[PDB]
């Protein structure tokens, strides 16, 4: 999780419509009591919420009215300013839509209610993706290589800590261009930059 951040949850249920086999075809793909929403294929201008009910997955049109502005950017829009109650779906009124699917979680819509989002997959996790600089390690020891895994360098070589697993040895590249472990414990932080035409080259 990340927190707070949109109102309504778009990675949650309302992700950016389609068509109600669409949203079907993936709905029924969660848990039985999974509904998400959908946009009004029939109005113009309304939202639809889509609901898998015992083997299929069907819809219920909401109807917004939108009195401030969606979204920070968009240069003019002046709003209606007279829509109250704004969002409402079926024969019961609510303030807007993203409250709806909290109320009748347990009010029941025509025969099925309302449990958790679909959310087929996607979440905001970004596997941390750290990369920290690279190249700026020079070697310590010189190795033919018996391993694959191995990072086989020479003496002198200034290697890049591709990756650190664990204090007793890392993975960084070297001069042919392969990677393995490599001197985690102690290595030169030599600054590489003045040539770039390959000395020698010969790993493999």
């Amino acid at each position: 999780m990340a927190g707070n951040f949109d109102s309504e949850e778009r990675s949650s249920w309302y992700w950016g419509r389609l068509s109600r086999q669409e949203a079907v075809a993936l709905l029924q793909g969660q848990r039985h009591g999974v509904f998400l929403v959908r946009d009004s294929s029939t109005s113009p201008g309304d939202y639809v919420l889509s609901v898998s009910e015992n083997s299929r997955v069907s819809h219920y049109i909401i109807n917004s009215s939108g009195p401030r502005p969606p979204v920070p950017p968009s240069p003019a829009q002046p709003p209606p300013g007279v829509s109250p109650s704004r969002l409402r779906i079926g024969d019961q009124e609510f303030d807007s839509l993203p409250a709806l699917l909290e109320f009748y979680k347990i009010h029941y819509l025509d025969t099925t209610t309302l449990i958790e989002p679909v959310s087929r997959s996607r979440q905001g996790s970004g596997v941390i993706l750290r990369q920290e600089e690279a190249e700026y390690v020079r070697a310590l020891f010189d190795f033919n290589g018996n391993d694959e895994e191995d990072l086989p360098f020479k003496k002198g070589d200034i290697l890049r800590i591709r990756d650190k697993p664990e204090e007793q040895w890392w993975n960084a590249e070297d001069s042919e261009g392969k990677r393995g472990m490599i001197p985690v414990p102690y290595v030169e932080k030599y600054r590489p930059a003045s040539a770039s035409v390959s000395a020698l080259i010969g790993g493999n």
